[PDB]
């Protein structure tokens, strides 16, 4: 609509439920008024994905390869109950898995900190950065139900023409169950290691990798060996210069060490662990609504910013019944600022870069000034002691943000 | 030596490193002096397992089936570095996986609480109980290294050999990587559900199950469907009477909800999640050294008690160097007490039951009186502010418990 700064090419991906509502408020009140964009939109709402048989999801991924920058809204991943809810043709796969599998790379997640917000974990005075391997494992697996007594096996047929190898997975003598198979590639694991070592060096913090190699001796063993190998041959000396270090730990030990630490380190996580632990860490610092998530591709030019949390169904349900909601929009806001910032970097656009940072400090300034959504208010007071007066609802908060942004930009221009 | 209370038949499993040292101190100073047990002993130390080609591990599991009660010390699970350390014949599999796979059931883990010990997580004023499915998944999988380009497929064959379903896992056309197969059985998942619903009813607390069914639609979907099914048909009404409830949550949502909760609920976890989260929860309340872990078998008669943590190798290295150490023995002691307490329940042995509870309160009384190992001292003071005078070394702590126990048992008679 009414815009002024030249933003450039950006790939936008619309989402579902509560986040879809918030997403539009962000563009209308915080972005469009000040930035003119060459926008490429792809509606990843559950209805449009079903309509296009999920083709829209693949088109978006490819669009990101071309334009180099994407910003995504949380989306719904269908299970049986969802198929029945929207009368879907199929139980579509996670659009995040599809995008990540096509782009590849590492998803770096970190909390968004405000000085007036108490944490649930007492010692985290420094930031914890998680590097989630964005490829393979459970997010590209094959699983099915075992109908009754029978044999389940997994085989490998070499392109080198030698004899195929067959391994027994299990002999179901009586009754059925379930089975599945998953995998990962060396090249992808290699990129994962490089991005981890590089992130630790740019921050000047130690690096940790977690696996369960004692149980999955071959599978996880490969992650552990590739990391150690690349470290010894290309990064060990650089780490020592900055007096930092790299260590591998069993997932058990790692989550406990993290819990009692004071933060200040990079945490390389396999796909699943990175998925689960980034939520635990976000909640630890305060709220799932306060965290950044950016997929950094192996090219060092392409990026996809997103909100790590989901569509927030519980809040949407309330909305549908006419009950007042107080959903944190910051995570969704920082997906735009982080993306536009990268856009700025790639175009040497100082104005856009200025805008991206300006919106980020306005978000933090607002909350520290005392205006926040219910989740952050519960951090200060106890959830049981939170009063309606301690916070603004979803839309009152977007309005306040809007005014503050308008004031800061004016302050800058004048 | 001495002994006085008739204890009955108990299967003991010796372990490795730091926990092996502690294990002997427990028998010599806390058990043997007051109880004469019919011990059917098995050495699960890494050296004896290698010597017997791991047969000793299977003999122990079978012994537990026969005598109905076992108590186990933490053990080492070999990876390449361990094979080189002890010059092992093979990279032996986890003895815990072997025992659990043979016995089946659910492993219930819970923290051991002391009033004077501060938590890392602020809101947990009530206990969190984890029910870890002890069968299948990653702990009975088939993983291998993929040497180069080729195809990996997984298949199922009815026992009547009439057909064969083949699913494509992945086409490796660029290089190599890894792949694996895993499974589970309906019957085992069914026992898991029943034990979870029953535990919630005996405690009078809500129950939660976590899975990632949105991604592993068939595999995790089966867990979710079996739980809901058994709930609706056999437990829903009983839950409502006690005003409690059951809900399924995505693993993402679950770990975050747990982090900000006040505790007071049963948490049904798939094998892997139960493995990882029980460590995070233990550290949250204070220390990995303060947690109980008991495998409750389907037969509702056989039980296996253990410590949830490992052999504590790091402390063990300082021990070998001839350096003074301070390692929490509490978890190892409760493995003996809960095991003896079950033996008492089965034989209707009142004297033994009194003894088991007496040792448990002595452990708690000692710490609350101000005598503890370094880990607990760091909970009170900050780790950076802990002084030697603030804690006892392992040998000093065991001796203090030993004297306190002597007192209580003397008053328990005189
Ligand atoms: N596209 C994605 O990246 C993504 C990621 C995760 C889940 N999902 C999808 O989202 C749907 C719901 O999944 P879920 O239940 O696990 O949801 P979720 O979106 O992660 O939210 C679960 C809970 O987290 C809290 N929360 C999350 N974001 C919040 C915010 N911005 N402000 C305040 N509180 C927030 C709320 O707790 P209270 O209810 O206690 O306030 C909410 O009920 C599913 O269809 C799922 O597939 C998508
Ligand atoms: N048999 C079992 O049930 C079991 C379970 C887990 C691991 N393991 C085995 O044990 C070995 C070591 O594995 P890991 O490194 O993950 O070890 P771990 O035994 O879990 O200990 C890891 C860290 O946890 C803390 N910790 C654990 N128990 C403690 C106690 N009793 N008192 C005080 N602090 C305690 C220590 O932290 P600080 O160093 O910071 O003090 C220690 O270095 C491996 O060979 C593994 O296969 C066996
Ligand atoms: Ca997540
Ligand atoms: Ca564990």
């Amino acid at each position: 609509m009414s815009k002024k700064i030249s933003g450039g090419s950006v790939v936008e991906m619309q989402g579902d439920e509560m986040t879809r509502i918030i997403w539009e408020l962000i563009k209308e009140k915080l972005i469009f008024p000040y930035v003119e964009l060459d926008l490429h939109s792809y509606d990843l709402g559950i209805e449009n994905r079903d309509a296009t048989n999920d083709q829209v999801t693949k088109d978006a991924a490819e669009a990101i390869k071309k334009h180099n920058v994407g910003v995504k809204c949380a989306t719904i991943t269908p299970d049986e109950k969802r198929v029945e809810e929207f009368k879907l043709k199929q139980m579509w796969k996670s659009p995040n898995g599809t995008i990540r599998n096509i782009l590849g790379g590492t998803v770096f997640r970190e909390a968004i900190i405000c000085k007036n917000i108490p944490r649930l974990v007492s010692g985290w005075v420094k930031p914890i950065i998680i590097g989630r391997h964005a490829y393979g494992d459970q997010y590209r697996a094959t699983d099915f139900v075992v109908p009754g007594p029978g044999k389940v096996e997994i085989t490998y047929t070499p392109s080198d023409g030698t004899q195929k190898v067959t391994y027994l997975v299990h002999n179901f003598e009586e009754g059925g169950g379930v089975a599945m198979g998953m995998y990962n590639q060396d090249k992808s694991i290699e990129d994962f290691a490089h991005s981890s070592f590089q992130m630790a060096l740019s921050k000047g913090w130690p690096l940790y990798l977690s696996t369960k190699n004692t149980i999955l001796k071959k599978y996880d063993g490969r992650f552990k060996d590739i990391f150690q190998e690349i470290y010894d041959k290309q990064y060990k000396s650089q780490f020592e210069a900055q007096k930092i270090w790299y260590e591998h730990r069993l997932i058990d030990d790692m989550v406990a060490q993290a819990m009692k630490s004071e933060g200040g380190f990079i945490w390389a996580c396999k796909n699943y662990d990175g998925d689960v632990q980034s939520d635990s860490v976000a909640q630890g610092y305060g709220s799932l609504g306060m965290m950044t998530s950016v997929l950094v591709c192996p090219d060092g030019k392409t990026v996809e910013a997103e909100a790590a949390h989901g569509t927030v169904t519980r809040h949407y349900r309330m909305y549908q019944k006419g009950q007042e909601t107080s959903t944190n929009p910051i995570a969704s806001i920082f997906a735009w600022t982080r993306g536009l910032a990268h856009r700025a970097k790639l175009d040497n656009n100082k104005e856009l870069a200025f805008f991206a940072n300006a919106l980020e400090e306005v978000s933090i300034e607002t909350i520290e000034a005392g205006f926040m959504t219910k989740d952050l208010a519960a951090c200060i007071k106890g959830l049981p002691n939170v009063q309606r007066s301690d916070y603004l609802n979803t839309f009152e908060f977007m309005d306040k943000l809007g005014e503050n942004l308008k004031i800061k930009l004016a302050q800058a221009k004048l």
